[PDB]
């Protein structure tokens, strides 16, 4: 089985693929305090409750935006799995044609998401990833990664305000402060996504399918039709594709 | 003449009204370091270059969200103008019917803006104020302040990202990082405003005129039709109305 790890500033998502299918996934807060042995012990527990052992895992790929924890995760992989993981970084092969002027500044997971999205959903595509930032990538009808749009993420924008559950209020016009802020975050974000996506489609030669991922993709897609498919595991699936290409 | 002062966390706007009309306005960064005498000396200079003296000013009203500078501004008014200013606060009379459940938690300038907007533009109204936060207030067809919507302000959201000039990029799909972020802030914000305003109008009995104010109102209104009137001096005009009612 192949173990994938997508580590964010705030959250990590783990998954195990068996015969090219996602067997199980797990989500957690990124912990800069945790040691290689405490990662190994937590992973042991996740595997055990899934009916798996370390031995079941034959390959590992990690994508991370947190250098201060890479050393420990790599050491945990080497110690518990006896495997040196593949790290998504400069010089990993992806098969992705990047026409963006800044290919090296493209987030690793935008690349991963584009590889998965094109393989799973075709082209042209708009990919919306609601994470720490909300990104919108545009892949053209020749499967070229053209670039896109970056905005503040739902939680980071909600924190800068409330300074948290993204709840639907009983009305848009908030009859009270909490209600006004709930409306603002939710409907403001929906309006943001609708507006950007409509403008990106306007610039497009062929009309693209819109796919979204990230924890809060579902909330947004419940409120709008602008998103065609929510795929919560796009990045995991992409990292699995990358592992296979690079094995 | 009547001197008005609207002091924000980040910016202050001053104005002088002569025969009920705004004669001149001045904008500046709020300075927590400045003393009462350095405020008096700066005001002296602004008046001189306008052809005015301290003596010309017979009344003063101040609205402020920065308590640490009120003492100095009040002392400057008392010393240079020989006037104790009216302060927008609990117990100032406004003539505004507030149906919002949290009347006391309504920003002073939302009240000021509503008083000015209703007097100058009628009802029902949607008032959009692009400041530190972007607020959307809804006044119903009986001129009642119903509440509204609060979102992160253009600059605070742009800072949390870039961490600045809000520029129109050459395309929505940014061909490069800076371009992607420019698109995101600008078109994301436009989409946010369009979406919220359309939802607020949907809840409205009569169809409201939409008025906007704040430094960046013009940028947004250039990009959308959702705003009927940009009135850059709504708050100044409101504070003038409040001074007159309370004199």
């Amino acid at each position: 089985m192949i173990f994938v790890l997508d580590v964010g500033n705030t959250n990590a998502v783990l998954g195990v693929f068996e015969e090219g299918e996602l067997r199980q996934h797990w989500r957690m807060e990124t912990d800069r305090h945790k040691t290689e042995d405490e990662y190994g012990m937590l992973v042991k527990q996740l595997l055990e409750h899934e009916g798996l052992s370390f031995e079941d895992v034959k390959g590992i790929i990690v994508s991370s935006v947190v250098p201060p924890i890479m050393f420990a995760l790599e050491r945990m992989c080497e110690k518990y799995f006896k495997i040196k993981p593949l790290v998504v970084g400069p010089g990993i092969k992806t098969g992705l044609n990047i026409k963006y002027e800044n290919p090296r500044e493209v987030g690793a997971d935008r690349i991963v998401n584009a590889v998965a999205g094109i393989h799973l959903y075709g082209s042209p595509l708009i990919i919306v990833d609601f994470g720490t930032a909300t990104t919108y990538c545009y892949i053209n009808e020749e499967k070229h990664y053209m670039g896109g749009v970056i905005t503040p993420g739902i939680m980071i924008s909600a924190e800068a305000l409330y300074s948290i559950e993204i709840t639907k209020p009983s009305s848009v016009v908030g009859k009270n402060t909490v209600s006004a802020m709930q409306s603002g975050i939710l409907y403001g974000y929906v309006g943001q996504v609708e507006g950007i996506v409509k403008r990106m489609k306007e610039e497009a030669k062929q009309e693209p399918k819109v796919i979204a991922t990230g924890g809060l993709a579902k909330l947004i897609s419940e409120e709008s039709n602008v998103i065609d498919v929510v795929d919560p595991f796009l990045t995991l699936k992409g990292l699995y594709m990358l592992y296979e290409r690079n094995a």
